RNA sequence: GGUACGUACCC
RNA sequence: GGUACGUACC
């Protein structure tokens, strides 16, 4: 497994110490190389330290196994996620080891801690390697660890490290022109502060004949001739919006603009306090995520969704809400289980399947799909579907960590044993979300088919590269003259711009290239500071005290802006002795699979007068306080009335929680 | 469960 | 300015 010519030719300026980006296609080696650089790096003086930065859980462990291990005949190598995270101080490991992989978040949570065995600079670094550097943009944790690096550069700082960023794609960042695209690849260059764009220039024909393309075909479906479930759907929809006697009410059920013109008229309907408006609004998203799952995966997918709301649960608006879904129900169940109205993109996905799994399992794929429900639901399907259950198919859904009530997430381990089985075939097929569009490296995967997506052309490319075998096919399963399709197309040639775009900016005399990127990190360290006192001028217009907190259900006063405290710049925690009289303890208690530093989770608490949904206790130490989560709440200030979604936006100022003081002041009372 | 950011969409 | 989803951290 010696370097290929390219891998040493992409890596000559990093050798020379020069800060570069190293531009190699999917599946190409490049975390090959980056190894190599990281050991002559060691090699090359005393006392050096990498950091080695990634943007999955996953590839922490993938990129320890398959490639960075090897530097352990001589060097220390360690690797640091989340879920290991609470045994280290993160300082101390880093400082004992020559090689840290970690997520980006866990160094930047490290560059930002008060705590002496925590804390890291980025000179404590002498190389850092960042693995998907396309990300080191905008407010990404990538780009405020090497916003940072610009401002201490700017300000004459010496020592600061080399930097080496890996990508096979850094983008056009929305651009069509030209213009706009070599515009956009030196703004990623002065993000990264890159002297040297590295590619395979003089081997450009070793690479082709090499690292293969896939094949590529669009699978397109059309719509459904008869839609009976949807069709129901819809008309339940109008008499729910009959009966709240509005005018200028939004008529495209099954849309994500109508989710949005719903959602911001029940955030209406909140701010006023017209309960009415809100709990119709409330019941008409459900109905509109149901048209959604029917559009993307089976009618009885949509009808149970549906049917768990109703079925959780008085009031008149209720009562006639109820009513009319027990009207409907058994049409609707009776329905979802008729075949003649089976979904095309469905029938489409087992063609292909039937024609790719025979035999029975020599073919290796990845099915890609936006959410995690419906990764699950995918899933389901293949189980229940006759025309595949007789060939050979072992399937499993790979999710990230992201979690809410539709679906859970996966942990770190979970995810690494549906990695581990499906790299040699004990899996050979998997339904993911974009947790593994990028770095995943499985060489037999010969198949990547993406359903139904709408993204950029960076993920079109990383996704169709997961299928690293040679004589792999890539499949767009869409709807023909959809919106997809079109964003699809447009992507390919946006790929080609962004060829383009890198070439031009490689030719580009240094003198001129030079006073660009001088040009953009200046304005970029000046933007920030601008945006910096405009988010702290808006977060001290009024005093806390001023600022009331009201159900979000309910509209009754819970709290004021002063007796809110953060922990670890997170957890809104109430510190008020007497808001036990506000909520109610609402469950047992919760466990999580991750577990933390100084607390862990306790129970689920609501509104005492409704019991909406508020948050979670969290115990920590010696002491459990309430946790609120901002969306639970209307906040009310002199100005206005506002359901907020963040923090960072809320117009008073919140001091950070002391455990010391919080105990002295408690421990007076009683 | 909390927090943040990214992508897509609408304005 | 919002809506949705995803991932990462806690
Ligand atoms: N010089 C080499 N010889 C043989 N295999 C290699 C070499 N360099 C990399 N590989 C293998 O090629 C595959 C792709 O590498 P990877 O680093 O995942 O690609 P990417 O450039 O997309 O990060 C891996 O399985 C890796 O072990
Ligand atoms: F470009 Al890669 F894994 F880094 F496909
Ligand atoms: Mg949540
Ligand atoms: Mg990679
Ligand atoms: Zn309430």
């Amino acid at each position: 497994s010696e370097l290929h010519g390219y891998q040493l030719e992409a890596v000559a300026p990093a050798l020379r110490g020069r800060n570069s980006i190293v531009w190699l296609p999917t599946g190409a080696g490049k975390t090959r190389a980056a190894v190599h650089v990281c050991r002559r790096h060691l090699e090359g003086r005393r006392g050096g330290r990498v950091a080695v930065l990634v943007n999955k859980v996953h590839l922490v462990q993938q990129h320890l196994e398959k490639e960075f291990h090897v530097l352990r005949d001589a060097f220390k190598v360690t690797a640091v996620s989340g879920d290991s995270s609470h045994k280290c101080f993160f300082g101390q490991l880093a400082k004992g080891s020559d090689v840290v992989i970690c997520t980006a978040q866990i160094l930047q949570n490290a560059l930002l801690s008060g705590e002496e065995e925590a804390r890291v600079e980025l000179t404590d670094f002498s190389l850092l390697v960042i693995d998907e550097c396309h990300h080191t943009q905008k407010e990404a944790v990538y780009n405020k660890i090497m916003l940072s690096y610009l401002q201490k550069k700017l300000s004459g700082q010496r020592d600061l490290p080399q930097i080496l960023g890996l990508t096979a794609s850094p983008g056009t960042g929305g651009e069509t022109s030209f213009e706009g695209a070599v515009e956009h690849i030196l703004q990623i260059c002065a993000n990264l502060d890159t002297e040297v764009i590295a590619s395979a220039q003089e081997h450009a024909q070793h690479l082709q004949s090499h690292v293969p393309q896939p094949t590529k075909q669009y699978d397109l479906c059309q719509e459904r001739e008869q839609d009976p479930f949807g069709q129901r759907l819809k008309k339940i929809m109008a008499q729910i919006q009959e009966h709240m006697e509005m005018p200028e009410l939004p008529q495209n059920f099954g849309t994500q603009v109508y989710e949005q013109r719903i959602v911001e008229l029940e955030n209406r309907a909140a701010e006023r306090f017209c309960r009415k408006t809100r709990v119709c609004a409330l019941h008409l998203r459900r109905y509109n995520d149901a048209l959604l799952i029917n559009d993307t995966v089976r009618m009885m997918d949509a009808f149970q969704c549906l049917q768990q709301f109703y079925a959780d649960k008085k009031d008149p608006t209720e009562r006639f809400l109820a009513t009319t879904f027990e009207e409907n129900r058994a049409t609707l169940q009776a329905l979802a289980g008729d075949q003649r109205y089976e979904n095309p993109r469905l029938s489409k996905l087992e063609e292909i399947l039937q024609e790719h799994f025979q035999p029975p399992g020599s073919s290796r794929g990845i099915v890609f799909t936006k959410t995690r429900q419906s990764a699950h639901s995918l899933l389901s399907w293949l189980q229940d579907t006759a025309g595949l259950c007789g060939q050979h198919i072992r399937a499993a859904v790979l999710t990230g960590s992201g979690h809410s009530n539709q679906a859970k997430g996966m942990t770190q381990n979970e995810q690494q044993d549906v990695i581990t089985l499906f790299r040699y075939g004990e899996l050979n097929l998997l339904f993911s979300t974009s947790v593994a569009e990028e770095g995943l490296d499985i060489p037999e995967c010969n198949i990547v088919v993406r359903y139904g997506l709408m993204t950029n052309e960076i993920a079109m490319v990383q996704a169709q590269g997961r299928a690293r075998a040679q004589n792999s096919m890539y499949s767009v399963l869409a709807k023909a003259n959809s919106r997809e399709v079109y964003r699809e197309q447009l992507n390919e040639s946006l790929v080609g711009l962004m060829e383009r775009a890198i070439r031009a900016v490689q030719a580009m005399p240094e003198r001129k290239y030079r006073l660009k990127i001088v040009e953009l990190q200046r304005n970029a360290v000046l933007s920030w500071q601008v945006k910096e006192a405009r988010s702290s001028e808006r977060r001290q217009l009024h005093d806390p005290d001023d600022v009331y907190f009201h159900c979000v259900n309910c509209n009754v006063a819970v709290c004021r802006g002063s007796d809110i405290r953060t922990v670890e710049a997170m957890h809104h925690v109430n510190i008020n002795p007497n808001f036990r009289f506000y909520y109610t303890v609402s469950s047992g208690k919760i466990h999580f699979e991750r577990t933390f530093r100084d607390w862990e989770p306790g129970c689920r608490i609501v509104c005492s007068e409704c019991r909406q949904e508020w948050g979670m206790e969290m115990i920590y130490r010696n002491v459990t306080l309430p946790i609120l989560s901002i969306k639970n709440f209307v906040v009310v200030t002199p100005d206005e009335k506002k359901k907020y979604k963040k923090w960072s936006t809320v117009t008073f100022p919140i001091e950070e929680f002391s455990y010391l003081e919080y105990c002295s002041s408690t421990q007076d009372e009683s």
